[PDB]
């Protein structure tokens, strides 16, 4: 089997990206946050604290024929921004793309932190990093990606983000007309759960790169690419006026400036992260300071290899007996 869904970025600045998910008999769709940095299928649902949802759509179990209560298991989970949320869950019949699972683990939300109550656009994540990392308890659950694995043509799933334009995941194929040249497979460490690579250097705009290990998770989770403050510093000295903001709270620069290009390099390949894709614009509405899309990973303890970097590449997700990831250009 495969399937194959559009994903779409939930505003201008491509905060995030929502893609449509089909949840229950008879189907109820929601837009979920495909996630490769976590590994839980959650949603905002009927039993959702009221005073924290606002204008997203909600899961009713009691309205699907195949949900079915898994008796006695909770989760919690808190993500990277400090957002987290909790709840019980549901085992259901989940179609992405025209690829069905059935008895998906489906973690109905009691409660949400507020920067997920404040974003109507997002009804949950669809978590795609490997299942070790699920927060189900006493008995941890699947991710859709590791249920769907056995059924798909191969086992394999892609991230295809557009820049200010909707993209593709596909699940169990490889698009050969997505991307140019040819696919960079480089080794995953699974030790913490995500897909965590180390790319083979960086350059800044037309300058030489530089050879150096970087090792960071792919995350279509995270908007941002955040690398150690060495590579950070040396990407916005190029920028006249940027500078860190500890008010803010990262790297502004000029409104008025254009940025130059950032590369990250894969094995002996190299994927150009054109300026544009840097610009977060103003940090408040009508400011002339823009906000930084590459950032430091200090105080984070890992680097994370965001929307900003995936966006500029064709992302494969190799989940064979030895995952590997793929990069190629587009």
């Amino acid at each position: 089997s495969t399937g194959s869904a559009t994903t779409t970025p939930i505003d201008s600045l491509d905060d995030a990206y929502i893609t449509p998910v089909q949840i229950g008999t008879p189907a109820q769709t929601l837009n979920l946050d495909f996630d490769t940095g976590s590994s839980d299928l959650w949603v905002f649902s009927s039993e959702t604290t009221a005073s924290e949802v606002d204008g997203q759509t909600i899961y009713t179990p009691s309205k699907s024929t195949t949900a079915k209560l898994l008796s006695g298991a909770t989760w919690s989970i808190s993500y990277g921004d400090g957002s987290s949320s909790s709840g019980d869950v549901y085992t259901d019949t989940v179609s992405v793309g025209g690829l069905t699972v059935t008895g998906q683990a489906v973690e109905s939300a009691k409660k949400v932190s507020s920067s997920f109550t404040e974003d109507s656009t997002i009804d949950g994540l669809l978590g795609l990093a490997f299942s070790t990392l699920n927060t189900v308890s006493p008995t941890q659950q699947k991710t859709f990606f590791d249920n769907a694995k056995a059924s798909l043509d191969s086992p394999v799933f892609t991230a295809d983000l557009g820049y200010h334009a909707p993209g593709t995941y596909n699940f169990g194929f490889i698009d050969t007309t997505a991307y140019t040249g040819s696919i960079t497979y480089t080794a995953v460490s699974t030790k913490q759960g995500f897909w965590e690579w180390t790319s083979t250097g960086y350059a800044v705009g037309s300058g030489t790169f530089k050879s150096t290990s970087i090792d960071g998770i792919a995350d279509t989770g995270t908007t941002l690419l955040y690398l150690p403050a060495t590579v950070v510093s040396a990407y916005w000295a190029q920028v006249s006026g940027a500078k860190s903001s500890s008010s803010v709270g990262g790297y502004v620069f000029p409104c008025s400036a254009t940025l130059p290009s950032f590369t990250f390099g894969v094995g002996s390949a190299r994927i150009v992260i054109p300026g544009d894709y840097i610009d977060f614009g103003p940090i408040s509405t009508g400011s002339s300071s823009c906000f930084g899309g590459i950032q430091s990973s200090a105080g984070i303890g890992i680097n994370i290899f965001g929307d900003v970097a995936l966006k500029a590449a064709f992302v494969v997700f190799n989940g064979a007996t030895t995952p590997t990831l793929g990069f190629a250009s587009k």
